[PDB]
């Protein structure tokens, strides 16, 4: 199982692997720093090419609480 964001339910799905939680976005800090951002997936590698979008990956499962919201949470 894994994480995600989509704050609605909890946010630990896409079993498949094995893999990671990846969240990639746009902004992170002041633009919309209280929704969201973020598209996420069931990973497949966080490399190191990024312009301006915030990309985080972490192996594990659920990684992730960090639903964060507004502030947490």
């Amino acid at each position: 199982t894994k994480c995600y964001v989509t704050p609605d339910a909890t946010s630990q799905t896409c079993p498949d692997g094995q893999d990671i939680c990846y969240t990639k976005t746009w902004c992170d800090g002041f633009c919309s720093s209280r929704g969201k951002r973020i598209d996420l997936g069931c990973a497949a590698t966080c490399p190191k090419v990024k312009p301006g979008v915030d990309i985080k990956c972490c192996s594990t499962d659920n990684c992730n609480p960090f639903p964060t919201w507004k502030r947490k949470h």
